[PDB]
C-alpha cells in the first residue's frame, strides 16, 4: 500500500506529524497498531525500521506512525499537557490520529494498539495511562514507567536523567497513583501491557523495567511480588517473562541493550490478530 | 445550538439517518449522548421529546440521534446484520455516527453513552452487545432484551410477538450466550446497563424487564438472584431500583406503562455527567 501523510487529524497545538501505511490487503473492518519512534527518528523513519507495514500486509490492520515535532526527535513525556488526559499535549495528538483514522477507514475501535522503542516507549506507557479508553494492548520495547519523566518545572520534552539512569525507584502502590492521576477518577478498560526491556540497556537503565511492571501491577491490582508465571527461555534464549495476569506480563532480555528488537510476530500475538 | 443532519458519517447500506444537537455551551472535550427513538418516530422526533438537548446545554456534550430508514419508524433489532458487530445493519450505522462524532468534534470517547425508548430501547440493547467498545454506560427505558427480537427467518425490522407479549423466558446464561454471540470472542470494556420498566406495560409485557437484567448479570458475571442492594421508591414514589452491581441496575416502576418517561437528570447521573 503506501505511507500517507495526515494534515488535519483534529486538535494538534502541539504539531506532531501523522503518518498512515494502508495496506493492499486492507481487512474489511481493519485493526489499527499505533508505532511510535525513538529519539532522532520520526514516523517514516519507523515505518522503515519496524515489521508493522509487513505484517498489516497479512492481517489487514493500518499502522498510523505519530513524528514527533521535536529539535532531537524525542517525545515529550514530562509536560503536564502531556501527562493528562485533555492536556493538549503529545500523547492529545495521537490520540486524536486515532479517532481520525477509526472513522475515515471504518476501523474498528475495539482493534486498536500502541507500542514504541526508546523514547516511543516512554509515550507507548503514557498512551496507555492517559488515554486508556482508545487501546486493547500496548507493547513496550525500553522505556520508562508513565510519568518517570516527569518534568518538576513542567519541561516539554525534557530528558529527566535520574529517571533514566535507575535512580527513581518506588512502589507499586506510587508508580499506580502516578499513572491514575493521568486520568483521574477513570475507572473503565485499560490496555493489556506487555513490557520489554534489556539488562544492559545503558541508555535507560534495567531498573526501569521493574518501576514499569511494579506500575502496571498496582494499577491492575496484581501482587509485584507474586507473579502468576515465570516462563524461561521465552520467547528465546536469554529471554525472561513473567506473567502477573491477562493485563501484564514483563519481558526481561538478558544480554540486550538499548533498544529490545522488536517481536513482530509475538506482537500480533499479544494484540490477538495472530 | 442547533440541529443538523448528517450524510457521510461512514458505512450506512441500511440508510440510517443521522441528526446530532451541539450545543452552544459546548465542552472543551465533549461527551456523547445518542438518543434512540421509538417505533412511528423520528431522530429529529426524539430530539423534539427528550430532555438531552436542554442537558447538553448544561454539560456540554453532543447529542446523536440516529433515524429508522423503515416504514413505520421501528428499529431493525431482527436481522443478522443487525444483531452481529461489524454485520452491516441499522446497529452498525450507528456505531459509524458515533466514530464519527468523535473525531469531527474531538469528543472524549471515553465518554459515550446510548439510550433509548420503546424500539430505541430494545436498539440500546442491541448496541450494548454489538458494539460494546463505545460505549460507557447506556440507559434503557421499556424495551426488550438483545435478541428477544431475533427473527428465525433473518427478517429486517420484524416484530417478534412472542416476545414483546413475555412468552420468551430463559436463564441468565442463555441470554448472556446470546449476548455474547453478537460480538463473539469479544472480552473488553461493555457499557454499565440501567434498565427502566413499567409494571403494566401491555405492549412490551415487564416480564422483559427480568429477562434484560438476567441477560446483563449472565454477561457481567453477576448473581441474577443475589443482586447487591434494593432502594424502595427510588429514583421517585413507586420506583425500586435494584443494583446487581457497578454494571447493572434495574429499576422497575409500578403502575407505569409503555414507556417509562424518561428520567433526564437521572440519566446525567448515571452517565456520570452530574
Ligand atoms: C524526574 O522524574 C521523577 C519521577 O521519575 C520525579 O520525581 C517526582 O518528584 C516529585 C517532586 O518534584 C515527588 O513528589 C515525587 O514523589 C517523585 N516521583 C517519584 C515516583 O519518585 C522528579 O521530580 C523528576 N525530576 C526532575 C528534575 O524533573
Ligand atoms: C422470536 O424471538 C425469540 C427470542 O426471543 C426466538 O427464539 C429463539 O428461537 C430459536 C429457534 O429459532 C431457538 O433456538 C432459541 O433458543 C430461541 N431463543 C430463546 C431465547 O428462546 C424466536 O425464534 C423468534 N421468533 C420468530 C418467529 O422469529
Ligand atoms: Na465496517
Ligand atoms: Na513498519
Ligand atoms: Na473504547
Ligand atoms: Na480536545
Amino acid at each position: 500500500g503506501s505511507l500517507q501523510q495526515v494534515t488535519d487529524f483534529g486538535d494538534n497545538p502541539t504539531n506532531v506529524g501523522m503518518y498512515i501505511y494502508v495496506p493492499n490487503n486492507l481487512a474489511s473492518n481493519p485493526g489499527i497498531v499505533v508505532a511510535i519512534h525513538y529519539c532522532t527518528g520520526t514516523g517514516p523513519g519507523y515505518y522503515g525500521d519496524s515489521p508493522y507495514a509487513t505484517l498489516s500486509e497479512q492481517y489487514g490492520f493500518i499502522v498510523i506512525y505519530p513524528s514527533s515535532p521535536y529539535s532531537g526527535g524525542c517525545w515529550d513525556v514530562s509536560s503536564q499537557a502531556t501527562l493528562t488526559h485533555n492536556g493538549g499535549g503529545n500523547s492529545n495528538s495521537i490520540a486524536n490520529m486515532v479517532t481520525w483514522t477509526i472513522s475515515k477507514y471504518g476501523a474498528d475501535s475495539s482493534k486498536v494498539f500502541v507500542t514504541g522503542s526508546s523514547s516511543g516507549a516512554m509515550m507507548t506507557n503514557v498512551m496507555a495511562a492517559t488515554y486508556p479508553e482508545l487501546f486493547a494492548a500496548a507493547t513496550v520495547y525500553s522505556g520508562v514507567s508513565a510519568g518517570c519523566f516527569y518534568s518538576n518545572t513542567n519541561q516539554v520534552d525534557g530528558w529527566n536523567s535520574t529517571c533514566a539512569q535507575g535512580d527513581v525507584i518506588t512502589t507499586p502502590e506510587h508508580w499506580a497513583s502516578i499513572a491514575e492521576a493521568m486520568y483521574s477518577g477513570y475507572s473503565g478498560s485499560r490496555p493489556r501491557m506487555q513490557i520489554y526491556h534489556g539488562s544492559i540497556d545503558t541508555t535507560l537503565y534495567p531498573q526501569n523495567y521493574y518501576e514499569t511492571c511494579k506500575q502496571w501491577a498496582g494499577v491492575f491490582g496484581y501482587d509485584y511480588s507474586a507473579p502468576e508465571k515465570t516462563e524461561a527461555n521465552t520467547p528465546q534464549t536469554n529471554y525472561e517473562t513473567t506473567i502477573w495476569g491477562d493485563s501484564l506480563q514483563g519481558i526481561f532480555a538478558t544480554g540486550v541493550g538499548h533498544t529490545v528488537p522488536i517481536h513482530g510476530d509475538k506482537d500480533m500475538e499479544w494484540f490477538g490478530f495472530a
